């Protein structure tokens, strides 16, 4: 069987109080009948409004980003101080922070690294941009953006590590992933983990589809072998969320 | 008689919810016989903890950084998810975020306005670096990070904005900035405000030193002209912070 899949929101920077509080009481209200990890990415301002008012048990809370120590960074939030204030899932390396904000292979794997030692559960973004994979550069790319933060991982670390991938090639460009595509991507993350890290670490590693996925499309994504469930932008916000947490049954 | 002045915390990326309580304690507990504005900058994860604890009638709340939209920038913050919150008061631009994350002036300039636009009091961080002072460059340094920022602003705007000065030069370099240095640097910016902006403007606007200020230092920094309060960073983060708000006088 699959390892456990993953439903996770990714609320990027949005939201308002009245809205997001809309959004927590639908989750709270909803009925889900198998074993599927809810998590819900918001920003930092609204950790502590779900935190408080999400009631459901299969929910969590994860931050967005953060920086590996507490001190004279204005502006960003460290890792021990998510973990005091409750939170233990954490999305790093998403492309937007690839792209705007200066994070290289190398940061983003620091950041994991951090993160996984300082007990979180870690959902890691790679992803191939719409000039890399137009020129051919899939392999190169992908495979590169995880051997980075696998050099900073010894083997027992990736219990708590989560694989999303990003077709960013389909972010706005028009051009669009089928669920084949996103399967054969998920297929090249999956053999690269079983020859560098394990057979039995590849088995039981999630990974997520980061692409366009909404309510209509959840269910015939996730029936692709290698895809453990999502890390949805939009959909998110929207109460189609609850939907595409029914379809990885 | 001098502008009212301006005691602003910033706790940087610090705290727990155990201290921040405790500091927050002390400084509602404060009495505070003279006119100053009072303003805590605390991580984002925590401003919600500071709007529910701080009590103070002459303290406001800040976030130490932010983007200028909501939408597809995943770990950001932006100006209307803070004004949605109640966050009225803004840091910008900090030596911090003009070394680490990427903020050149123009990135500042468009932070400031946009904050400005949305309403917000903006607390506008400008200062060299050591080889900047070194190299006879202090005023080529500061005044073209304030005239990048001027130029999005009109004349009536600058109600809404203070400035910090930051001797980024005497940041852990091994040089200390004396009361006569920072006064120095105040007027020098004073007089480019009163030039290219106005006298009336001038006269008015806040100027924040914002080196290192402690208990000690504070009154002998405040006695000067053109100094009109403090940036406060690791001194903000203890009972200290109580007598810099004190030496405002």
């Amino acid at each position: 069987s699959k390892p456990q899949p993953i439903a996770a929101a990714n609320w990027k920077c949005n939201g308002s109080q009245q809205s997001l509080s809309e959004l927590i009481d639908l989750f709270n209200s909803t009925s889900i009948n198998h074993d599927v990890q809810c998590v819900v990415a918001s920003t930092f301002v609204h950790l502590a409004m779900t935190k408080e008012r999400l009631s459901h048990p299969k929910f969590v809370i994860a931050a967005q980003n953060a920086i590996a120590k507490s001190g004279a960074f204005t502006g960003e939030v460290s890792l021990p101080i998510l973990k005091d204030f409750g939170v233990n899932w954490i999305v790093l390396g998403h492309s937007e922070r690839r792209a705007y904000y200066g994070e290289t292979n190398e940061i983003v794997a620091d950041k994991v690294a951090a993160a996984v030692a300082s007990g979180f559960m870690v959902i890691a973004c790679i992803g191939e941009t719409l000039q890399e994979r137009e020129s051919g550069r899939t392999a190169v790319v992908v495979l590169t953006q995880i051997a980075a933060i696998a050099k900073k991982l010894k083997k027992a670390d990736w219990a708590k590590v989560v694989i999303a991938y990003e077709p960013v090639w389909a972010a706005g460009t028009g051009k669009v992933a089928t669920p084949q595509q996103a399967q054969e991507a998920h297929a090249l993350i999956r053999s690269w983990v079983s020859s560098k890290i394990g057979a039995d670490v590849a088995g039981e590693l999630r990974i997520l589809y980061g692409g366009s996925v909404n309510g209509k499309n959840a269910r015939t994504l996730y029936q692709q072998r290698d895809v453990n469930g999502f890390l949805v932008g939009g959909a998110s916000l929207k109460p189609e969320f609850v939907d595409i947490i029914k379809a990885t049954q």
